[PDB]
């Protein structure tokens, strides 16, 4: 069971490990990777209250970390 989520804004990459986001993009960010820290069961649905997420960009076929509050979980 991983995690889903739509970037609503679009982002380019300020931290050494971001990847070029862009609105329309599809992060698949696994449970665990994030839950890496004791997130609650629901917290990775509300990725604005997250902070920083790594899935993968699959619109540019990559993946790496991105600003939570760019995206809108929506279902594994």
């Amino acid at each position: 069971e991983g995690y889903q989520y739509r970037a609503l804004y679009d982002y380019k990459k300020e931290r050494e490990e971001d990847i070029d986001l862009h609105l329309g993009d599809i992060l698949t960010v696994n449970k665990g990777s994030l839950v890496a820290l004791g997130f609650s069961d629901g917290q990775e649905a509300r990725p604005e209250e997250i902070g920083w997420l790594n899935g993968y960009n699959e619109t540019t076929g990559e993946r790496g970390d991105f600003p939570g509050t760019y995206v809108e979980y929506i279902g594994r």
